């Protein structure tokens, strides 16, 4: 009839189904603060594996662990634009890589929740925690177009041209809430941080360079929101949505990364 929750009880949830998302990789002229360079890294359509504990220490508690990964490579794009001319808004080159790998992606998530406003239909609280998530690429063969296009050619196909990872950790504040109606549940998240510590790491492999970045203090704005039945008192079937922003050798006002992602899933929750 009604879900099952008991005091001291815990959850166990696995849910699979896919990534999407979109990273610039930098440069600034960091004398001007004019856009020098800019490579868009996508995520087309990974497959991943989500995975969820929680525990209810106390009626107004819950302790959190999370993460998702892909289970394999998946399918990317990249293109790379450069603006080489400060006297044109345009970009001069722009090189393109279809056949770019997503080697990983990952993400863990370790919260708690306090929960402030509780009733028979509604939960209402502050959450806080901890997150960091990963990617990896690799562009390979492609073509370009270098100096407002009068350079074009092609790479070797298959060859891999420039490899790219990013990371993305911080700890983070946020609200969350819960609506039940029968065997029907609904979770909302929003969570936000001003303490963003990225990383990345460039190999741009046919020119014997690597770039490595490092920014802090940014801006991080996420939801989580997922919308279940109750099959039995306490097994819930669900689709879950989630969206993430990560917003903006090399330092400072040189560097530039960021992130957009959300994941798309269904699966299974237990309470024990």
């Amino acid at each position: 009839l009604i879900p099952n929750i008991s005091p001291d009880s815990f959850t166990v949830a696995a849910s699979t189904g896919m990534l999407s998302g979109k990273s610039h990789e930098m440069l600034y002229d960091a004398e001007t603060g004019r856009k020098i360079s800019q490579l868009d890294w996508k995520i087309k359509n990974v497959a991943i594996l989500k995975g969820d504990i929680s525990w209810d220490p106390y009626s107004f508690l819950t302790l959190n662990a999370r993460g998702w990964t892909s289970l394999a490579s998946g399918s990317g794009n990249m293109d790379d634009y450069d603006w080489m001319n400060e006297n044109q808004s345009e970009w001069t080159d722009h090189s393109s890589h279809p056949a770019t790998n997503v080697n990983h992606a990952n993400e863990y998530d370790l919260n708690v929740k306090g929960w402030l406003l509780q009733d028979e239909n509604y939960k209402a609280g502050i959450t806080a925690g901890y997150q960091e998530t990963r990617f990896s690429w690799t562009a390979t063969g492609g073509s370009y177009s270098y100096n407002n296009g009068a350079y074009t050619g092609n790479f070797p196909k298959g060859v891999r041209v420039i490899g790219y990872n990013q990371r993305f950790s911080m700890p983070y504040i946020g609200l969350a809430g819960q609506y039940r109606i029968n065997d029907f549940e609904l979770n909302a998240l929003f969570k936000f941080s001003d303490w963003v510590r990225a990383h990345d790491n460039d190999e741009h492999y046919m020119r014997d360079l690597t770039f490595r970045e490092k920014t802090s203090g940014s801006r991080y704005y996420g939801t989580v929101i997922n919308a279940g039945y109750y099959v039995t008192p306490n097994a819930k079937v669900f689709a879950e949505f989630t969206y993430s922003k990560y917003d903006e050798s090399i330092g400072g006002d040189a560097a530039g990364i960021s992130n957009k992602n959300y994941t798309v899933t269904a699966g299974l929750q237990y309470r024990f």
